[PDB]
DNA sequence: TCCTCATGTATATACATGAGGAAGG
DNA sequence: CTTCCTCATGTATATACATGAGGA
């Protein structure tokens, strides 16, 4: 069923990260239950649920076996991101206090917002 | 000038493929003669010129010399226009006959196999939960 | 001949990091 | 001493092209 699949893919990611694992580490560690390793891509597809229902469920089993047996990237939402980009056009170099205010309203950490802004600037300076 | 910059990145990608290297291999071969190994990401940024103008000139000096001493899968890049036609056709008829596929290939100058797989993958994504 | 399917390898994208400079006044 | 930049290039994760095995 979809609801237990969605709920699981959500929590698997939560657990995977808290536990220090990289999509590649996990795909490579599955040989302890599966007899073979899965690729980085595969684990991404499962977490993002970019597979067939049949496929995703099969994996949900393998991966669950592994789990009980067993910077950290911050994903910025498609609401925060295109709303940071809306703050950039206004001013592309907010000062110390404003980046803190933005982190506050977006409940993110001062440092991911800071680095996003620095990165957005590098983008402007690129050739193509 | 930049005109020469733009044309080289382009001809670097074509000569890479026709020789047998992948972006990953360029970074490795570029270690045997240059010392340090560049990631795949860097090689990709270069070809796509997703670098600062200065950076792009530095890399070009390195890559320029290597490519000519390099005279001793095979992914296909599908253009933005090719992709535009492809999905227009998809929406008209999702599963083309072998004649049709062969025609779109001749029309876009791609191998019949590339059009074939492009259709299959496109159908396969719509069978996904998300 | 060609599709479906699971899952891979080649690329492109989003988030990081380290060294080295600016200036508080 | 601190605190936020620029800049070349990094790693972790997302995407696009390809494979091979069986339907049948």
């Amino acid at each position: 069923g979809m609801r237990a699949l969605e709920q699981f893919a959500n929590e698997f990611k939560v657990r995977r990260i808290k536990l220090g694992y990289t999509q590649t580490n996990v795909g490579e560690a599955l040989a302890a239950v599966h007899g073979s390793e899965f690729s980085q891509t595969t684990i991404c597809r499962f977490e993002n649920l970019q597979l067939s229902f049949k496929n995703a469920c099969k994996l949900k089993a393998i991966l669950s076996k592994w789990l009980e047996e067993a910077k950290r990237r911050t994903t910025i939402s498609i609401a925060a991101k295109d709303a940071l980009e809306r703050h950039f056009g206004e001013h592309s170099k907010p000062s110390s206090q404003e980046i803190m205010r933005m982190a506050e309203e977006l409940n993110l950490e001062k440092e991911v917002v800071r680095v996003w802004f620095c990165n957005r600037r590098q983008r402007e300076k690129r050739v193509k």
